[PDB]
């Protein structure tokens, strides 16, 4: 048995088909085995419409040896792209091992393990290209564009992986797979995760402000474009037109660095924001405020 | 000398470059040599001007040592996108081991072989990731468009790997290139080269449908758009708008897996035909034609 | 440690990364430590911008550690694309070990490395799909387009690994990449770079041809377009409508092998090249002249 067809059969009954069907449409994904007692963890745009109109989406998980079992949505960020999925009382469930993201490095041999029963279904290879690499997503319906710090590979990330996970050489979950591919890391995912089961949702910083990268030899970095009214930033000092190279402990090379940057932010505390204004270099002092004030 | 390195250098001698030029035009592809009085193995796109006018087109076959030898078309199966050309009194030739598809798993390592000394000719490496995946194919010029239940593979399939072998790790053909890839296994492309050979062409099963794909939550399947006049379908019962989920003893999920089922029927012998009826589930009994009946 | 792990982690050191900003723009890409006295080898597009507008562009190499140093232009080859660069007095650097294209064979493991501090850096695997391949590729700005003589491969070649080195599994620089993948071999990227150091450019055959692919029965390669006026094909015999089916001692089959043949011969010694004349084959005696005289 080949070296890559032995990891990906150890995996296989930890990942799972999703689908969401309607009278008129239909949506189908991949989904990680996590939790003993049924918690399955997939991307939010595999359940995105289910979740915006649920009165008339109904959202199933079928297993690998054909088992079709109702599904309910615990929770769903889509700043990260993330979902948490629970399904009662099935038995025997063989569930994934997740490994550590932060011991991940270029180079490394992974799977972008899809689920094996799904329609355009893949199962692919190559290597981890990059680590924590900012990537814009685009929300599917209603739901918002983000940006993910992510793990870049060379293995296809397609519709028939995507909310699968990407795999190491033991075998172990190292992302989840957002379809020059992309995955979310574990330990992110753990952390979203853990937080969609106990409280239904989570919670993130925000700034107010709204960037646009700029590249030249004066200040290169997230050029502010709007701040809100009654912002952080506008209590802050940051004003439009503004070069932000640093979000707290965190260098800014763009805007999509920038939106990664201030999620790793703490809400409440101030933090220190760097800008080059007409030439001048000003520091600021801005309390990220909850994007969720009541759930937080 | 390299893992890959090795396989590849071992079925270079069974690769050939199969060219057809007219006064105005000239095509290029790849062929495998299959038997050792000459039979080679390519798909039907690579051939198929020169079979629609064979007034105009010459084939040859160009080997590794650079040998230019005149071929000639023994048969075409536009609806598996397979051909067999045949090569006169060639001696000491590098035939080609045939392995079997059957025993390939998801996560294989592969080698998509071109033929070293063509044009745009590549070997790329990969792993198979999907199995009896159909996927559907588009004629070449008046040739029709076809599905085939496929091997899908990670490895690039292009112009320079195009009717190339699909090589496992024991240097054996287990599928055959047809130009996020996909290959024609070796198990069917032996009962398909075995008729082109003896019967100069291959007779396939016909109930005279056409289908387009649907999803919802009533019936997912293949929707029946026409039902030929006096065809099995029609002497069935098959109506239009009538969902098929089942054709024979395989479940159809789209139009692409009703293809290939009503292909992997039996001619002339009755079968089951599951449909969705205005929410009336309907199984009919079906005796399929062939698409031939002069050559059956 | 894994094996591609292995080997990314030990040339890092030795891969740069490589910008120009001016007030409005910024180019960035990647380069290779090639001499310990500061010699930095990239391709042309990378910095075409700072050498057609030097007065308005700076260039800077950034190091593995996030050292950022001045860096000057030695000379650049848009017919190879590919340059030079020096850092000044820069120690403790660490030399990438070049290796011989010649000894690379199809099939042979790879992985195109970027800079690991770059924006969109990325690092790929892939092997060897074809060797001694002409690749047409397309000029910057006032940049002339060429066709360089390359070695093709599967691995992902992208502005995250352009200028970086296509490297094998010792570790050692085959290949320039640029940016179904292309890498400039290290033999010529050595005879290349010798030259832009000691002559601050290089020097190259021209005889005054332009050339359009044709494809047929009677004469396929390269059609002769324009023939300039006293240039050496004119005082060679060559005619318009000509086809060249082989320059000097390599046969022609397009317009991409016959500007990589042109450029593998002698400047001044008479050469031979064939051509089908109204199906007359006729070979005809041609002296290369220097693209530039004064360097000559």
């Amino acid at each position: 048995a080949g070296r890559f067809t032995k990891v990906a059969a150890a995996v296989a009954d930890s990942v799972v088909t999703i689908e969401s069907v309607s009278d008129q449409e239909g949506m189908q994904g991949s989904g990680v085995i996590v939790d003993g007692r049924g918690y399955i963890v997939t991307n939010n745009h595999v359940i995105s419409e289910a979740a915006n109109n649920p009165s008339q989406f109904k959202t199933t998980v079928v297993f690998n040896d054909g088992k079709e079992v109702p599904a309910n949505l615990v929770g769903r960020d889509p700043k990260t792209d993330l979902a948490v999925l629970k399904v009662d009382n099935v038995d025997n469930l063989t569930v994934a091992r997740l490994g550590d993201s932060s011991k991940v490095r270029v180079g490394d041999e992974v799977l972008a393990v899809g689920a094996p029963l799904g329609l355009r279904s893949t199962v692919t290879q190559g290597i981890v290209s990059a680590l924590h690499r900012p990537v814009p997503l685009s929300g599917e319906g209603s739901d918002t564009d983000t940006v993910i710090d992510a793990i870049q590979t060379d293995a296809s990330i397609n519709h028939g992986n995507s909310g699968g996970p990407l795999i190491d050489m033991d075998a172990q979950v190292i992302g989840i797979n957002t379809a020059l591919g992309f995955a979310i890391p574990v330990n992110e995912m753990k952390l979203v995760a853990n937080s969609l089961i106990k409280d239904g949702k989570i919670v993130h910083p925000t700034l107010g402000i709204s960037t646009r990268s700029v590249s030249n030899a004066i200040a290169s970095g997230a050029q502010v474009a709007n701040v809100k009214a009654g912002s952080p930033a506008q209590k802050g000092g940051i004003l439009e037109n503004d070069v932000i190279v640093k979000v707290g402990n965190r260098a800014v090379a763009d805007s999509d660095e920038f939106v990664v940057a201030v999620r790793q932010l703490a809400i409440g505390q101030d933090a220190p924001i760097e800008v080059v204004r007409e030439g001048r270099h000003v520091t600021l002092t801005v309390k990220p405020d909850p994007d969720s004030t009541l759930e937080h």
